[PDB]
């Protein structure tokens, strides 16, 4: 038995939609009614203390037109025999499993017309398939379906939890230890989670995120959100950046510090309301990008990736390098892994001309690949020439001679990136930061504001 | 007229306190009890609709033993001419003020036994010296000290604001947005403000914080937080990192994310809740220690600081180095800027044997100031040898030869940070962080621990 | 269709009962316990709102023992073809209605236990006899039992009204146009009503009286209430009279208002709070007593009744007379109507000859039917000899004898009886009263006290 | 010390009104807002809990006009000096007493404008005459006067207690409980009671009766009701008449239960609902009529007098009469009472002559003071011929000669009243009864409906 998806076709503010499910349901978004609503047709389908009151006028999608509420939940009844809860609901069922190959069952509620005594009169059937269900057969005021299931609602038998905004007037260390007990811990096997806090989220896995989008009309975004094996010893502080990137609409991916220095104080000299809007900057560092892009692509996030043309040296052998930043994207849109690319070096000057010819290859790489830049430019993936201090140098390139008294300020920033990034950001102008938002090699930080 | 501090001596967990005030106060903390006792203190002093009610019995600190409810403000009334509420208030007294030449002026309230009749009987007082204040004159049910001021609360004439846990039920960017009205705009000179949200803190400026610590019994401790000229321009990555550390007791002061990604794979190898019980992990890059140190000093959160020993070639002038990271140590101490080391370095081999003298002037300059890193030791100020990378040689030096086949592993480690440091976070077991957390040389991640 | 009776087994206050019913039932009593759980009985049977939320523990009779709680409605369901009620109860049956020349149909509630879940499950049958009742058919939330009935309820289909309470905050006329309104206005055709007001019953007809008893235990007795038609020209009188008579334990039936005057001066000389304990005093007059009696013997309430042996003259006949005061008690008794008793009285003196030789002529009556007498005495019916006047006389005479400057005081008391009867409370003692009450004529005030 | 008056401007339905007072007051009426704002304005004199909060906009009269609320009590302090209460205000107030021989002092209520800050600010001040009062010295939130009362306010130091409305879901016998517990006891010195109820009026002396009228606007009657020396052996049973007559409006005074038998069938054959618009029907029998009229009159309730021209006899002589029924209506228009009238009867036949020749003497008395008898018509005072049974003969003598066989009915019904009424009731129309009522020596019915 697993939780497959749930058809709330009529209620408060559905019409025909469909959330895909598994087992421990995440809701979250910034419409409140939706997630108020979505945790309140299960408790109208699996809690005998909503259901007994019957549906009012107020709800039904229209109040005329569509005068027909149907649940419709998705259960995948076959399951291996050592599971208990699989052999929990095959007990109670007698005709409504017909055949025993079946593989699906439904639990498919039903309600009637509001015009006459002003009441619903919810009607629950049974069946294999949606077609010739059957009546659940019930004596008094207990159903059949409610000595199967059990639904406990958190506000501030197979056991159905329902959490809702559990950070309010709590600690921060509190809701991380309840994000630990919610997600490791074998306690809450079946729950449906709605939160607005990021804290709740840094140890999850094995879960479906539900985005509910900003619009007044109901979009369900859903995830199998999975850690595979190899991203495992780097998974929490990926968790803790993932799960503020997932209160963000248009997120921007970088790798530096460095550079959340200087595109923050070129983000305040022109977009001074950019965190205000649904920005955030994401700091990605020594990975690949392609779990991160998954989940914000099924979330319906729009991700917008920085990166640089970088050449990486493997171990044990010398003068064979790896085209990393370009197998990255290449990794990004689905593409092989790219081979191995041998440069020939001598001793010949270690300190500047070996970093030269370095240039000078990813500049005949850059130039050798140019359609396949443009098919990721074409997304919103933006790779870099050399690195990020040389495109910050096609623009405010006289200010960072006028700021430095070195000849060359580009090799004197890349000799300290942090200090010399302060003193960057500190002897700096509004027009200095115009210069680099209107380049054309810095086009993506528009696309973090998007207006 | 600016508040200057506010006695509260008999009320619900207070005994004979002191806060300093300025205008814009923040509480903070996780006693909640005494959060809104602090807030009732002030409705008490203030406020009409609380003070009519009277004192009841559950507000004193012993029922029986020291009756009399104290609460005095302190106004500081002398200031220059153009100030509106100044005149605001020196018009309303009339031998209240009786010296011009007086510079503070006091708001007394007074309360008696509550034995008989069960009752408080709040009584508020003026003059401009403690001794022999005299009467506050009324003539009906409102006073004259309500013809001065306003109080408005706020839960989820001079005008003071009271907002009490604005985050509740409310998303990322408004608090964001509501942080940006109360502190940048004019709209709230005086208020007194309570938060459990980081966001609501992300722009502060020229503003008391007020912590309450941990323990049952209440302290208090306050800190007049400003930002200063030169720090403009890295202000608000600044806030958005200490307003994190702000809600922790026990915070690591580190400087890269790599730095950041080995030692939380130490942290969840040995510590693997650290982040329940207070520590957090602070990234200062490119900037001085002591503008963090002095807020977390004076609020009472204990900083402990891991540097690494640096060397900083100046502008214009080529064999000339700066002693950077001794510099920031001795300004944490309050000594003086060190002067200029010259170091006359050839040509030689420029890739790997110019960085191997300065690896061994970095020795001779570690040897040389042996007391001077002991003085800093004494404290939780950690100052390192060369790097961080060559203080990880000498514990898991078997595992880093072991896990890349080059021979010389730190340069490798040294060659590309980040990637090569998720490489070694990939291949590494419990001993090796076992073998990390226990040397003489990273005990400052103990003390990010304490037990 | 007539409501028969009501078996209400397992309830809050009832063990076995049966309560007896017609149309327009009403309920009194000093238990207020018992009319609140009547209803709520009603309200359990009959109301959706009340049913759907099932059993507490709290509505058991013991908690663990005799844990089946049954409400069984008695319906009668025969009846002519143009009651449009029977048509609308036999049309909703199917197979419930099993023989088409059965009578009675009923309506049964059962409950299960408790011990488990902490729920009751309510479950309702129909059927013709006790014994193979069948199930009601439903479908999902609302059962073919609620497509017959319809319950208001009303604090301060088939239509059934309850009404509890209604004289709260209410003027005195409201409460008669309200019972008005209730009993003689087809609007409400089937009630059940609560109420502490005399003033709601002073035109009732067609009901029934249910009294509740003033015992811990819940006793109820019920009466037909009827109106005959000899006794439709003195009604709302006699209901003003009775009405006020319903609230009391031990009533006392007199004729006169001096006796009145005379019993109450006597009254609070000796038992002072006779009116507080439930004593009443009831006006009859004009009348024969057995309507009083049939209605006060149905509802449990102790009649005493004081009378004189009167002697009627007939129409058109001179020298006959009726024996009116010995008749009315043999209609008491249920014995038949005596003969004629003529006298030859000549000329004589006719203002105190004829009044001494009828008094002779009572006196030999109240002689030869001695036996007759005591059986009346037997109950709480008390037989004068002449009148109550003479009696009087046996008891205080000397008083009488020097009050009066008169010879004879009981011919003076007898010229006008009011304001006689006014002069001789006027000049009366403490020892005078005694003397009346511990007399053995006047035993009946006694039993008007009981204590 | 005793209340006198309290004069209440402006307030809710308030206008310049004054009200009398004594200790123990009674508010009873048809306006349940007035009775509900007398308290109100009770509680805003002299209670702290409702003082504290100030006064509205909705409690005032005009909410722009005449905005000044005075509320002025009479206290008229000089008395003995064993009395307490006297000696505890007069020990409070220091300067307030001017004069030592001054009777007369005041506790004014003052309010000012509405229309800035929202508020009342209610001053209360004192003194011993109106003009050049001083304000009540307090020091905090408890005032001097508060100082000297104390208020208990029930609903279901010089001590008032205030009891609204306590029959609510209350038995009978309570109400009769706690209506000696109220008025007989001196647990209660100072109350002020609203009741609906006229079984907690049963037992009641020394009070002061407030009448609030039935119009919209309010109108205060009152009266100092007391029991005299010579009414107090027949005190309780007027008390049980007048309580239920103090809740009508039309009252008509009659005698006997037999003119109610009669006046009865002729008000259901005629007018129906009399009881509901205000009419009642008091049986007054051998006391004189004034305290019942003093006090309907007091409290404004339009009285009714029927009553009949009787011949008394007096004690110790023969052959001399007293002029009753003349002599009540001369004690009720304030006349002295008239002399001894002779009559020489001789032995005669004493059966109808006797009878015959006092009825022509009373028909020479109603003819010898036919100005008088007007003079008493010209109120609601009706004084018959020589009974109701010789005024009923002029209306309906054909129907009574009719009815029963005998030649004369009015010597058949004189000879029982009870059961020949009961008789003529029974056999009678709605002509009869229009007959009855259309005649003019039966007007004064017309007066107890007045429509
Ligand atoms: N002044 C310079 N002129 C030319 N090349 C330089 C200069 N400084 C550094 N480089 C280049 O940078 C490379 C790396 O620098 P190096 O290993 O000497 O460390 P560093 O930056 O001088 O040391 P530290 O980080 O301790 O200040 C050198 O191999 C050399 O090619
Ligand atoms: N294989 C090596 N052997 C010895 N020294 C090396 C080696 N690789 C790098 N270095 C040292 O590191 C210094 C800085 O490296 P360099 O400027 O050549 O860039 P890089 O790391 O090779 O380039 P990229 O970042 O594009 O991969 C050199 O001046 C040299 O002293
Ligand atoms: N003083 C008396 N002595 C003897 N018998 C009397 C006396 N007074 C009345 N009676 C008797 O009472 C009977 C009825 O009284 P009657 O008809 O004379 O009216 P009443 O009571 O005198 O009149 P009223 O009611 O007008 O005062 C008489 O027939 C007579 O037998
Ligand atoms: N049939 C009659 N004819 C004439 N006068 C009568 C008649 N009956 C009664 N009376 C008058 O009524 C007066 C009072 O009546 P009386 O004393 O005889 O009592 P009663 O009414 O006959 O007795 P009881 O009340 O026991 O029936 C008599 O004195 C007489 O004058």
């Amino acid at each position: 038995m697993k939780f497959s998806n749930i058809t709330i076709k009529n209620f408060r503010n559905f019409e025909k939609v469909n959330i895909n499910l598994d087992n421990k349901n995440v809701i979250f978004g910034m419409n409140d009614i939706g997630k108020t609503n979505f945790l309140y047709a299960l408790r109208f389908l699996l809690d005998k203390e909503i259901r007994k009151f019957g549906f009012n006028k107020s709800d039904y999608h229209k109040h005329d037109t569509s005068k027909k509420i149907e649940i419709i939940l998705t259960l995948d009844l076959s399951n291996y025999e050592k599971d208990e809860d699989t052999k929990k609901l095959i007990s109670v069922v007698k005709g409504a499993r017909t055949s025993a190959n079946a593989d699906v069952f439904y639990i498919a509620l039903e309600s009637k017309y509001d015009d006459k005594e002003l009441y619903g009169n919810i009607i629950l059937k049974w069946g294999s398939e949606l077609d010739n269900l059957i009546d659940i057969p019930g004596r008094g005021n207990i159903n059949a379906l409610d000595n199967v299931f059990k639904v406990i609602y958190i506000n501030p038998k197979i056991v159905i939890y329902l959490i809702e905004e559990p950070e309010i007037s709590l600690h921060r260390s509190m809701q991380i230890a309840l994000s630990k007990q919610l997600f490791e811990q074998s306690t809450y096997k079946y729950f449906f989670l709605s939160t607005h806090s990021p804290e709740l989220l840094y140890e999850m896995d094995n879960t479906r995120l539900i985005r509910v989008h900003s619009t007044e009309k109901v979009v369900c975004s859903s995830h199998m959100y999975n850690v595979e094996e190899a991203y495992g010893s780097v998974k929490k502080k990926l968790n803790k950046a993932l799960s503020s990137a997932l209160f963000a609409e248009r997120v921007l991916l970088i790798e530096g510090p460095s550079e959340k220095i200087l595109f923050e104080k070129v983000l305040d000299e022109v977009e001074p309301e950019y965190e205000l809007n649904g920005g955030f900057l994401l700091e990605v560092g020594g990975t690949y990008f392609n779990h991160y892009v998954c989940t914000l692509n099924d979330l319906g996030i729009t991700h917008i990736i920085k990166t640089d043309n970088d050449l990486k040296s493997k171990k044990g052998k010398k003068g064979v390098y790896e085209l990393l930043g370009l197998n990255r994207c290449l990794n990004l849109l689905g593409r092989e892994n790219l081979d191995e690319i041998t440069i020939d070096i001598p001793e010949d000057i270690k300190g500047k001309k070996k970093k030269e010819r370095l240039n000078e290859r990813k500049k005949e790489i850059f130039k050798q690949y140019k359609n396949e830049v443009g098919e990721f430019l074409g997304e919103r993936i933006y790779l870099s020439e050399i690195d990020l201090e040389n495109d910050l140098y096609s623009a405010i390139g006289e200010s960072m001679k006028r700021i430095f008294e070195n000849e060359d300020p580009v090799h004197y920033l890349q000799k300290s990136k942090l200090f010399n990034m302060v003193e960057l950001v500190n002897n700096l102008s509004t027009k200095d930061c115009f210069d680099v938002f209107e380049h054309e090699k810095f086009a993506c930080l528009k696309e973090l504001v998007g207006s």
